[PDB]
DNA sequence: GTAATTAC
DNA sequence: GTAATTAC
């Protein structure tokens, strides 16, 4: 589907956007979390090396409301 | 140091 | 409590 590649303590991971659970911005910096099986993960791209598809869901997110 | 947020 | 993440 649509592969986010990053990498997180050295470590180069890469994660499907589907297994994505909450994403939000910091500066220009674009930080989520997903499933990492059952254990939660933590991960962060540069906006520039985020594909559109993490880039829509973040301003769905940027929109929420209640 | 700070920006948002969380896993640890 | 704090490390982790990019950019400034």
């Amino acid at each position: 589907m649509v592969k986010v590649k990053f990498k997180y303590k050295g470590e180069e991971k890469e994660v499907d956007t589907s297994k994505i659970k909450k994403v939000w911005r910091v500066g220009k910096m674009v930080s989520f979390t997903y499933d990492d099986n059952g254990k939660t993960g933590r991960g962060a791209v540069s906006e520039k090396d985020a594909p559109k598809e993490l880039l829509d869901m973040l301003a769905r997110a940027e929109r929420e409301k209640k």
